[PDB]
């Protein structure tokens, strides 16, 4: 088939844009906000998915911060490395290679971002990638 | 098609459970015995592939681990980034970005799985990240 | 399908040779040129897509290195990580996880290589994993 839109909903109401494709067994999604473009001959502007620290879930453990989402697509991705960019509550900010999946809990999707220590509260997070999961359903 | 269940099997007789379609030159493979859960509305628990020393070849060489393995589908995959954490003989452990294929050497198939220089032996290779693979056949 | 073979070239006129699977709205996308092979029973050699100074765009900036492409196909990608080495002019060299995206400018496909900071001038990236891109067209 061609590519079809959708989209989840984060706590905060901001809206995740992806486009799909589903052959079943398998579900191929990329989110589609943060596609970067070349916007002069020599320069490249990255795009971020920008989700605040109202977005996760609390308590937060071990470097693992939990995006409930409404609506789109109930998969069981695989894990897939991204750049990310975490603001701390001082400003201060870490590039870091992080780690997303797709997960269902409650018949509800989660994101889930794991990444490394930061000396501080987090803030926000932005994804840096074009994310694309490749998915196998059942 | 619908996603055919298979195995691996290391040196050691671990067994490494997938499920794969297969639509030739297409061949998506992903490993299904860790694939991490949400345990109650606000923990995620990862999972780890277990991979002990007696299951990689000797001697080692710039960080690459090789895992022969026996059954299964046999692929040269694209490398695939993925969470690891290298427990040391002495029990320190260090969580890298491992980068791993599946190869096949002498009719058999390989996981190769390289990462960073750790201080000391390696006594243990946990992959935390759920591994797919997509792959070109011929 | 089966697999298509195809290439891009640099501005340097170096050859960077790909098989492609088009099956729109997907185009799944292998390079082929640094297929690692165990080359004994025990040892593992990586390959290296070898991309010059002179392949990359000026001025770069925020460690983004842009090698303009003709030929090829023409694709939006998602981002990969890949396992680079950055070779600087002093022959030094740094082991970094790279990203790479394939974008279109001007008609012409792109490769975006993302990186870390290094400690001076860069003569040579090195990208030693194999890199499949799953793209969605339209």
């Amino acid at each position: 088939g061609r590519a079809t839109n959708g989209q989840f909903v984060t706590k905060t109401a901001k809206v995740l844009r992806y486009k799909f494709v589903r052959w079943d067994a398998l579900l191929i999604i990329q989110f589609i906000d943060n596609i970067g473009v070349m916007e002069n001959p020599t320069f490249y502007r990255n795009k971020s998915i920008e989700l605040r620290s109202a977005d996760f879930l609390s308590p937060m453990l071990n470097n693992t911060y939990i995006v409930p989402l409404n609506g789109g697509v109930r998969v069981e991705s695989p894990t897939i490395p991204v750049q990310l960019e975490v603001i701390l509550e001082n400003n201060s900010s870490f590039i870091q290679v992080g780690f997303v999946r797709l997960t269902v809990k409650n018949g509800n999707p989660h994101m889930i971002i794991q990444c490394n220590p930061v000396p501080g509260n987090i803030k926000m997070i932005k994804i840096k990638s074009v994310m694309l999961f490749t998915c196998l359903i059942g």
